[PDB]
């Protein structure tokens, strides 16, 4: 099959600790859908029980000890993971688990650290002297002890915080200082160096951050066997460190681990840098499409479509694109808020889905909705895309982006998948047509609109070509009928 991925979790999840079950009674209706990777939630002990995750208090803690003021997580206990885990398993579905180790927050206590303030708009500038700050920097995981690790956090592990407990000033980071204190590099240089991005900031260049880092590595794939990683935040951690971490855990542990990184950046050169700076050995959220598809949405018609896929990673490095139409970080309300809209999220789903390039990402906020935010579940719209998917998109592709409204592409099939072969067409604007071919061996070939949103059918002449149609602000998916 074409493998397809799903971000099982978004922001608003209801803290129920019932959410390793529904995973788990997902799963297999998830595989007969053709989802065949699931990226978990966070997996460890957050700040607090009702912390999706990247509050990251104890990557050792799955949900397993009493911290925090909760044993499970906001998903729920250890073991309903690992029968979530083996759920998806027995489906021969792969698990992502997210990576967070940009920062950790929720320190168990403070340590006097001398520091200076740095320029929160350019973290190179030093805009202070040296003073001591009480900083929350003490990890000693009472409620774990050493069980799995007995490695404990203290300042000398991070760089920088942004709060000093004796003095409480908001709106300041302070950079730790003491032999070989700097902030990390190579990281996104918004702000001048965009280490420090929230919480108590890891120091990369600790050697005995990256050991255990690295070794966290083995045990969190070891423990959960894992099958890749969703990376946190890769644009605040040194390019090297994430690089040579994630070749250390494919090392040590034998596996494959695909692993792709969210460096949330609209700006396909540097993305483009961080993929050459990481050896290119693992994929990136396609972030410039995630905002051609936003943009696209907000247009009213308007957007030139034909260009959807200008600028985007997916279409000059597909093979290192993961594409998705929305995230926990561009959902309603949050931190990088821009939500695809709702009329154009199967079109963006079509073009994800049904196209031979880049590996595709189904967004549980979308699928199953975000009920805090009036954002209705659209699997009832989803489905048909992704049954494109996994019994149609097969095939020599035929691209059409020849249209500032209606663009489309067809699929020739192979023989592995019978019946296979497809043609979208979507338009951002008003309906119409479009000739394309798709296969000759299709002849007389009589194929309808697999989303139901076109009535009625469409014959393959003689030539292997046909007009399909499209209804306006849509998108229609002709298949063998
Ligand atoms: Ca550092
Ligand atoms: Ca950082
Ligand atoms: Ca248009
Ligand atoms: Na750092």
């Amino acid at each position: 099959t074409n493998g397809t991925m799903m971000q099982y979790f978004e922001w608003h999840l209801p803290n129920d600790g019932q959410h390793w079950n529904r995973l788990r009674d997902d799963a297999s209706n998830l595989r007969n859908r053709g989802i065949t990777a699931i990226w978990i939630p966070p997996a460890w002990k957050g700040t607090s029980q009702n912390d999706v995750g990247y509050g990251a208090y104890d990557l050792y803690d799955l949900g397993e000890f009493n911290q925090k003021g909760t044993v499970r997580t906001k998903y729920g206990t250890r073991s309903q993971l690992e029968s979530a885990i083996h759920a998806l398993k027995n489906n021969g579905v792969q698990v992502y688990g997210d990576v967070v180790m940009n920062h950790k927050g929720g320190a168990d206590a403070t340590e006097n650290v001398l520091a200076v303030e740095v320029n929160p708009n350019n973290r190179n500038q030093e805009i202070s002297g040296d003073y001591t700050i009480e900083a929350w920097t003490k990890f000693d995981f009472p409620g774990r002890g050493n069980t799995y690790s007995d490695f404990k956090w203290r300042w000398y592990h991070f760089d920088g915080v942004d709060w000093d407990q004796s003095r409480q000033f908001q709106n300041r980071i302070y950079k730790f200082r003491g032999d070989g204190k700097a902030w990390d590099w190579e990281v996104d240089s918004e702000n001048g160096n965009y280490d420090y991005l929230m919480y108590a900031d890891v120091d990369m260049d600790h050697p005995e951050v990256v050991n255990e880092l690295r070794r966290w590595g083995e045990w969190y794939t070891n423990t959960l066997n894992l099958d890749g990683f969703r990376i946190d935040a890769v644009k605040h951690i040194k390019y090297s460190f994430t690089r040579d971490w994630l070749t250390h855990v494919r090392n040590a542990t034998g596996k494959e681990m695909f692993a792709v990184a969210e460096f949330w950046k609209n700006d396909l050169g540097a993305l483009e840098n961080y993929l050459n700076k990481t050896n290119w050995n693992h994929s990136v959220f396609d972030v410039p499409l995630h905002y051609n598809l936003y943009n696209a949405s907000n247009s009213g018609g308007n957007y030139d479509m034909a260009k959807l896929l200008n600028g985007t990673v997916v279409q000059k490095h597909p093979m290192h694109a993961v594409t998705f139409v929305d995230n926990h970080d561009s959902q309603p309300g949050e931190s990088l808020e821009s939500f695809v809209q709702e009329w154009f999220k199967p079109l963006a789903y079509a073009l994800i889905l049904t196209r031979e390039q880049g590996y595709p990402s189904v967004f549980y906020g979308d699928y199953y909705g975000i009920p805090t935010h009036s954002v209705p579940a659209m699997k009832a719209k989803i489905d048909p895309i992704l049954e494109a998917r996994q019994n149609f998109a097969y095939g020599t592709q035929h691209d059409y982006f020849d249209h500032h409204n209606i663009i489309g592409w067809t699929r020739e099939g192979n023989t592995t998948h019978p019946n296979s072969g497809l043609a979208t067409i979507m338009s951002d604007g008003p309906g119409g047509e479009k000739w394309m071919y798709v296969g000759q061996n299709k002849a007389g070939q009589v194929w309808h609109d697999i989303t139901g949103n076109k009535p009625g059918t469409v014959t393959i002449n003689a030539d292997g070509w046909a007009n399909f149609s499209v209804n306006g602000g849509s998108v229609s998916i002709w298949v063998k009928r």
